[PDB]
DNA sequence: ATTGTGGCCACAAT
DNA sequence: ATTGTGGCCACAAT
DNA sequence: ATTGTGGCCACAAT
DNA sequence: ATTGTGGCCACAAT
């Protein structure tokens, strides 16, 4: 059934990392990513550390013969305390040097430096934190391989993208909601993916209070298919899929009122066709069960409108993980009704294989699980003040997986 | 998989009515009733009808053809008008003449006589009832070959049996707990059977208010197990399981508390064995569902005490019943804890394919459905002051299926 | 912060 | 007394 | 009351 | 305007 399509022409099984890994050997990455500088920034407190040596060896390697990027030079800044005054300090003379990305070297768990100097470095360059302290307690063939996934993504490049008919499903999917930071806090997200599981453009309101949810969920999803419209102005949308989702307040009729608004705004403005064909879901994980004694794609009806998707987990005990799909709007016609179901299921179902943060599929879809993990972000760089980040007006921000 | 005993040592495979019946015409039916008269009455309002010689001529073929009832003969009574007076002396005269059975066709719906002559009827002589209006407008192979089914059982007969192991799963299971009259008003019944799914006693208690439930459901229990054990005097009941349903008092944590107290009294009293093995369960209907796209027998744990049989109704869209099985409570060793999970699962999954009402499986547990049927009388006999119904000192009601 | 899952065991909840 | 949760830790993944 | 399921369509609910 | 329920009726089952 499903592949991932990676280098030149090329195409491998899901479920399968051992094939993924020797595809990229063999083909590349669906996307080298083009840098500027060729140069990447290693950070640590730990000179002349075999490990490091060790790590930096296997790093540039791979770099070179699995993610075929070619002639990247790794130069070293050595911190002389793990404080953040020190490690900033190495941050900025690498940023000076002119590199394309860091990988920096933390001894220990340390949310409060962690944290802060995460949202320094997001804010700044593409970034790939490491601890020592498991590093040092890890298969560094393993550590590695998965680590470069999401740092290759970070720097731009894709990894492999979900084999898709590009006759079936929707021209766009948006991935929105909110999450909450706190019993009154929260922030909204919008965030534009293709069919194939690529992340276009996406952007993320301030944090505000419940009271204020229903506004900026109208204004986020507006300014996210702005900013998609004008970095692809050539993207017809003709079918349209919103995938809504996050611990959110409870407004669910008044929600959906206003999802609806917004899709016909948009339409009125010419950001979708006029004649845009669009549903509104929301996607729920529900509590796992397990059978006791084929249900990797199985579709459950439960009502016209209720739908439930079978995930595997990532005494012949089968775990599942179920994902709820409700249509709580769409203007679809009687006639095109249950075909449209199918492939929104179905949709959902391919988005479920999209994982960059590693080799392995989280088995949950990366309209919902992308933006958890911007919203782990989000809500420690609040928790801890570290720097803002908000990315508007950022390209960088705006159309790369930071949140990895 | 399973199959169903029938006569002569011969087994056929469920979900297959066609070679139900034709093995029933080859090899009988599991058990023949003997009958004290060999002798039926056909008792209706169309005297000379070319439809009721139709119909007695199947009845008189299939009874010793498909039945291996031999030597019957069907006497015909004539009632001059369609009221319970005229047509009780009819039933009256049958009786008088010896007969093991009544076939009682009546001219159309009519609430009020039915359940009066039914509940009169139950009280004094196997039964069947008719409707000449729906015969008149039904395929009377089809009509006759179920009729029988359900016939033969209320004279005591065993169409046929499951053919389960032996050594897997329950010495008797107890379905037991009570259904609503109304509001207030309700009554408790317990049905023991074997676990190949004859029914071996049952038991009601009168209609009481739900003031009264959990003294009626206590002694309603007993009074079956009394009965079950004097009229099996040499069985060992090292393995008991109890099947509670019905729409009754909310009242969990109280109803669960009784019926151990219930099982242990039993223990004392030694109507089971000092060392029974024992578990109540909750079965419960719940909300059909279809998979959009093999659950025939299938099992799912939702957590270690709740399970969902995926039963299927009795667009490749296929319908699932699901039946709720919750694990209350149960003496059984941690050791022993799945394997016993697993051996109750499969015997409500076999007992979903007992069905005497007519040829086709309900893909209901029997001790869920036959109580089922049992309400059905009680309610409309009580709310159209029928003869009441009490199988208490009447051994034709404690053991045979007068509910079908 | 490469990421996960799963066993253990103290403890909370009832 | 029984059932469920959470926090460390061991260790798997190709 | 052999029993069922499923389509239709009026109507209730919102 | 849309969604779900219920009451007749057609008809299937081997
Ligand atoms: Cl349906
Ligand atoms: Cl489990
Ligand atoms: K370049
Ligand atoms: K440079
Ligand atoms: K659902
Ligand atoms: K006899
Ligand atoms: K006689
Ligand atoms: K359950
Ligand atoms: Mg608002
Ligand atoms: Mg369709
Ligand atoms: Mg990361
Ligand atoms: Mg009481
Ligand atoms: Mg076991
Ligand atoms: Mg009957």
């Amino acid at each position: 059934g499903l592949t991932y399509r990676i280098g030149n022409g090329a195409s491998v099984p899901i479920s399968n990392t051992g094939e993924l890994i020797k595809g990229l050997r063999n083909y590349g990455p669906y996307e080298v990513p083009s840098l500027k500088y060729n140069q990447i920034a290693l950070i640590h407190n730990n000179q002349f550390s075999s490990l490091i040596n060790q790590l930096k060896s296997q790093i540039s390697s791979k770099i070179d013969e699995v993610w075929h990027i070619h002639n990247i030079n790794i130069s070293e800044f050595i911190y002389d305390s793990p404080h953040f005054d020190s490690i900033k300090s190495q941050v900025d003379n690498a940023i000076d040097t002119g590199v394309d990305g860091i990988m920096l070297v933390l001894p220990e768990y340390n949310t409060p430096l962690y944290y802060k100097l995460k949202s320094y470095l997001i804010n700044s360059i593409p970034s790939q934190f490491m601890r020592y302290d498991i590093l040092s307690n890890r298969n560094l063939t393993f550590y590695v391989d998965n680590l470069l996934v999401q740092f290759v993504s970070k720097l731009g490049g894709k990894p492999w993208i979900l084999n898709v008919d590009p006759e079936k499903g929707s021209d766009i999917i948006i991935g929105t909601g909110a999450t909450r930071i706190d019993n009154v806090n929260l922030f909204c997200f919008a965030m534009v993916f293709k069919k194939d599981g690529t992340m276009l453009w996406n952007e993320i309101s301030p944090i505000v209070t419940s009271s204020e949810y229903l506004t900026y969920l109208k204004s986020t999803i507006k300014k996210v298919v702005y900013g998609f419209k004008k970095s692809n102005p050539d993207w017809d949308v003709e079918k349209l899929t919103l995938h809504v989702s996050g611990k959110r307040p409870k407004m669910k009729d008044g929600e959906t009122k206003i999802l609806k608004e917004t899709v016909e705004e948009l339409k009125k403005q010419e950001m979708v066709s006029r004649d845009v064909k669009y549903a509104i879901l929301h996607l729920n994980e529900t509590h796992p069960f397990w059978v006791m004694g084929p249900y990797e794609g199985t579709k459950v009806k439960l009502s016209s409108k209720r739908y439930l998707l079978t995930l595997l987990q990532p005494e012949m005990v089968t775990p599942i993980k179920p994902l709820s799909v409700e249509i709580v709007s769409d203007n679809w016609t009687s006639e095109e009704y249950y075909h449209n179901v199918h492939e929104i299921l179905d949709e959902i179902y391919y988005l479920s294989k999209m994982n960059w943060r590693g080799f392995r599929s989280r088995n949950l879809p990366v309209t919902v699980n992308y933006p958890k993990l911007v919203a782990g972000i989000i809500a420690n760089v609040n928790r801890y003040g570290g720097y803002p980040i908000n990315p508007e007006g950022n390209r960088s921000l705006q159309t790369n997986p930071w949140f990895l």
